[PDB]
């Protein structure tokens, strides 16, 4: 009755996000142009760069995805249209050149309708993109869309630990997407108390992955570049970013004048805003960057510069060698600039 | 023997910033789950929030309100003992509301009492600063004594030693919490605390062996503090400044800067004590928020929401099962919002 | 082959007040009731444990009587002539036999300067020097015990257990403990070196209380809460700088800048009090304007009553024997002042 | 295996901020200390400064007064050829004076050294963001053959193994710090890093075995966290931020805000290689005077600081001084708190 282990387990679990670690520098003989940065999601799915821009109203839609994949990535068409609307922006992408594209889908009644349209427009993937991942509600929608389409790429989210991973991959899912709270709009973890740090999140759920064979997606949370290098040697293949990428040209909305420069909307899905309700996002504005291959350019050189710090070839020798070392706040303070007023912003530090 | 002087610096407390809640596998959607909690067979809440029993959060307008909302409201004793008891009436023959009503430990404290048990209080708060006081435990006994059938809430403590003091003197509620308050200085001008989260647990081990309840009271600053005191061991929370600005406390509005707000001070400030001395808290303002019924919908909304993801049916499952995971300050901030600029307030973050 | 101190650099770990937090525990006491007494020679005793630094922005002659009338001590500074701190040390004995201690370092003239104040009366000497733990040091505090058997002789400042041996193997009655904590000092900053300062307090006070030494528990303290925190670590005693700074006793005038009374509160290492090529370690500053020292002191005591009657403690012994903490994070901290809420008044005890 | 799969969260690291020195019994006065090193036996300072080789620190003036202090100075690589070793010569030609040059790992890497040494500089400084490399590896080794005799400082390391890798390629001196720069994005931009303090602990481990110094390069913002790096093992510190405010320093001032400033960026930052991604910021940083005046603190710094610790000597230091952690509130109580501050100190802002 009063046995149970569970009461005195409570507080014992320890977790990390990236500015509590450091990547621990090794041998190197690989330049940093040298490295490999594709990764292969699935038999269908193979990415050049491991970058995907996120399925919100905000930040991905067809002008976004198609320049997404013409960097190596990929686009996540978002879910706040109509069936109707968003399998017309499916085949603008696939029509552009054999580009490949991704498309956000709820766990709603009408859900296998918006996929079956969406399997129409040749899609590559469709994300079952849900606040908690680890429900019976998305296993039963994994198993459902598993049976009548058995070589659909299903990316199934989002989930924190090695169970809710080891749930998803059994009920069909090929991908897995890890990331409860971290947004930068997010304020899961502040109005419901609930998350893990981000990569504590990956390592965990890589490493119950890694055992089926299965990708895992770091989603959320990513501020700079040198962020994306941590979460791939966390143990992730990709990752999924928001903000980097909300205020880059080709994404929805048009550029409003804040501060005196440029700024773009960036908001949460599950904002007020969006949603148009106890919400688990905020609404803001990121600073105008410009064309994405500006930002992706800096993406890929950080993570470039990454492995060669590493001696890592490609992402698969980074994922299983990379070691991290951790640090203080003081360690974070040291890590960035400091004691010195920045005069100039650099394509890499705002 | 040194053991005393050995041990000064062993103990390790977190507080709700330290701490997230791991996600688990749910079956459960928010809006089914159950918000209800038992304190005692003659005192039963719908929704687990008690208004903190302050002269600027709970008098008879403020206790119906809650009751109304399914909680339960302390009226505070900054007044004659007489008209506590009307405001206590007030509330019974509004429509037989639960309603509690604070009580000190001193030399009126039996008449206060006796005319509080005659206006049919439904519990008495024994409040005071150092629950673990000969003095404390001699007025439980003898207030058992007189009504061996009155819920008597008694506080407050933040050890095991001070709950199960107090158990064995008769209450059959423990008030939880020395210092986390949000208007307190306790700890900063006497040094003396435990943070809330391990004062919340500890004390709740303690009360689980004999069946009896604890409140978690104070230091709750969003909706997700509250699923982790629940989370930690509380079967309720009390809260003062997540009250303290709504239509129903008392106290007029104040303008500020051309806004709307309202006084929040301590019982323990210069300006409570009057109606020399050293203060244990301060005085302050909290913006206005307007009715009740919307700061409760995103309260037990958030709870909701949390329990969805923990995968909690029911309080109880919440306080058995859930687990936390430990984070750095660097977690914290990616926990909240970060590295974009807000634009509108939401509803849940201020 | 033997690598000792080569691989014990980093394996110590250190605490100061924002650290930890006092565990209540069961008390039939009364804050109104407890004694705040505190013995540290059998010459030398004080109604409450408060000290005012040496510090010529700090302890003068009316601080010294300010503070001995509360039952407190007052270290007259060593910025002055040897004659004029004899004058000082002898304003206060004649002003009712009030307690008084003076600072002096380890110089040439030291003897001379001790001789001078020893013979104004004075209740102690402070063997004040910035390193404790020092060759001069020890063999002045030698020097002085064979030549003044039954006086008092205050040493500091030290920091481990090891200089708390040295010094009172030495012959000081009284350790002063605190290296760098000073809201003043920047030896942490300058030269690298210190120890938290919960960590030196118990640390000390767990070598001195073998030979039965009272250890002062001297700077870092901000809040009276932070007294509670030093005395329950250890210390008989606490020494204070800027708390008494702004005080109407001390020495120097008011200020008004915004409307807002201030006095200036600089470190004895700042380049001003040496002034009165130099690589300082301290700096130069104000503090807010407080009034007449007894409305601090009545905070100051009132928050430590507070706190032994959360802790049960009837007597500073009982608190220094019996008293728990608890190790708390930054957000411990922050949830330990008041937080997420518009401050509108200033408290008497927290500004 | 899941060893390596297992191990990657064991570390923990330290800088600056997270320790102090805990203080040993001094027999000694702070003004007696010596702040002797010995890099090589061709190579001795008075004082434990290098100027870093940047080409906003140190040219031909700075170099000069470093090595007139006690110092040395790095002549930064942004130059020809000519250039730089012309003001090799007119550094050698101000007294004997030491000077150091930094070189880059790069095809005409060797024309560059080969000029170096005909105006006879006393240390080369093959500076490179990973040391840890084979280019950085097999390019020390061939200089090595070349030149018997030349005191060679390879970097930027931050592990024990890359230290006992350049000592094998035959560099006398390891340079320490992958990202501790306060001009530096390394650590922000690639994710990569070692604490400074743990980096330079962790070198010095493996380099004394051989009896080869380490240089602590870099994450020094006051005198005491030069203290520090001594105390963790580095026989000298290299400093970029706290030295290029000075008057010699390459460049003129600019005004800001009513103050003096000087252009402060790193040699990763786009100015300084002018689609580059950089590892490093633009800037600007008070103006200081003459590097006299900042020697002359930050000696006096280590000298106290020595004295504290009883150490007699940097030896004794490196093998004896101990340190004792400490979390945020430790580093706030460190600072001055709880006090408005009026004037400012020649060694405190
Ligand atoms: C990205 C975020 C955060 C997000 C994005 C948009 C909207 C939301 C809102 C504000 C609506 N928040 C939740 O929806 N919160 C929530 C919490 C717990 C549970 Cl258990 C839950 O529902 C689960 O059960 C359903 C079937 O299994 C499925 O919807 C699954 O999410 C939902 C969140
Ligand atoms: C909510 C707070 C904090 C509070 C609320 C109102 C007033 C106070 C003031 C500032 C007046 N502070 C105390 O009252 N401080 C205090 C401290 C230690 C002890 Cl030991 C103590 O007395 C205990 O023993 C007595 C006999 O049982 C009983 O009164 C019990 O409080 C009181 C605090
Ligand atoms: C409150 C402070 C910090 C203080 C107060 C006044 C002046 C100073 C200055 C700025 C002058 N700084 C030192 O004086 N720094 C220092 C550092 C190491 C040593 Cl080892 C040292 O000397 C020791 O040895 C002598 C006896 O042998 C004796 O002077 C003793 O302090 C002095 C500091
Ligand atoms: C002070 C800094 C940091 C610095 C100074 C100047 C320029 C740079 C730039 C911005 C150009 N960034 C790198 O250069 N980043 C980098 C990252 C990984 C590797 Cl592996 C790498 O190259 C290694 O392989 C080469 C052959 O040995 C050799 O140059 C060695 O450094 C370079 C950094
Ligand atoms: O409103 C929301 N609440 C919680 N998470 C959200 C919300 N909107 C987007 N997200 C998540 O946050 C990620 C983007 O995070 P970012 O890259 O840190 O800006 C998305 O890919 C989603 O996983
Ligand atoms: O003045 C006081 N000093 C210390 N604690 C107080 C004082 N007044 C109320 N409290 C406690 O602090 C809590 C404040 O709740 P909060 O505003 O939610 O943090 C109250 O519910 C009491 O338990
Ligand atoms: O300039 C100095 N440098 C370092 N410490 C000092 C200096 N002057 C005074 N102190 C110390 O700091 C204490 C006062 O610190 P406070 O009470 O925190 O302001 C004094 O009693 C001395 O121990
Ligand atoms: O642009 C750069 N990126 C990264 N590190 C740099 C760069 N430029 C100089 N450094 C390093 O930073 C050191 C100076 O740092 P500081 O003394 O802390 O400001 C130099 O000695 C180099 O090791
Ligand atoms: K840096
Ligand atoms: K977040
Ligand atoms: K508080
Ligand atoms: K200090």
């Amino acid at each position: 009755f009063q046995s149970n282990a569970m009461w005195e387990s409570k507080f014992v679990k320890e977790g990390l996000t990236f500015d509590d670690v450091l990547l621990v520098p090794a041998k190197s003989d690989v330049l940093p142009r040298e490295v490999s940065v594709k990764t292969v999601l699935s038999e269908s799915l193979q990415l050049n760069i491991p970058l995907i821009s996120a399925g919100m109203d905000t930040v991905t839609e067809a002008d976004m995805a198609i320049a997404m994949a013409r960097q190596g990535g990929l686009g996540i068409i978002h879910k706040n249209m109509s069936i109707e609307q968003q399998a017309e922006q499916v085949d603008k992408v696939k029509r552009s050149g054999g580009l490949l594209v991704g498309a956000a889908v709820g766990v709603t009644a009408d859900a296998m309708t918006r996929i079956d349209a969406l399997v129409k427009a040749s899609v590559d993937a469709i994300v079952l993109d849900t606040a908690h991942g680890h429900s019976q509600g998305v296993i039963d929608k994994v198993k459902e869309v598993r049976a009548k389409y058995p070589s659909l790429n299903i990316i199934a989210g989002n989930v924190a630990t090695a169970e809710a991973t080891k749930a998803l991959i059994e009920a069909g899912a090929n991908v897995v997407k890890v990331g409860i709270g971290p947004g930068s709009i997010c304020t899961t973890r502040v109005v419901a108390g609930v998350g893990v740090p981000q990569l504590t999140a990956v390592y965990d759920c890589a490493t119950e992955a890694r055992k089926h064979g299965i990708p895992v997606i770091a989603d959320g949370g990513i501020k700079y570049s040198g962020d994306m290098v941590k979460a791939l040697a966390a143990g992730a293949h990709v990752v999924m970013l928001g903000s980097m990428f909300a205020g880059v040209a080709e994404s929805p909305g048009e550029t409003e004048i804040y501060q005196g420069r440029q700024f773009k909307v960036y908001r949460g899905m599950g904002s007020v805003g969006a949603m148009e309700l106890v919400p688990e996002g905020i609404e803001g504005r990121v600073p105008y960057k410009g064309p994405l291959a500006d930002t992706v350019h800096q993406l890929v050189g950080g993570l470039r510069a990454g492995m060669g710090y590493c001696g890592a070839q490609d992402l698969e020798f980074l994922r299983e060698n990379a070691q991290f070392i951790r640090m203080s706040g003081a360690g974070l303070l040291e890590s960035h600039p400091h004691h010195v007023q920045i005069t100039k912003e650099a394509p890499n530090y705002s």
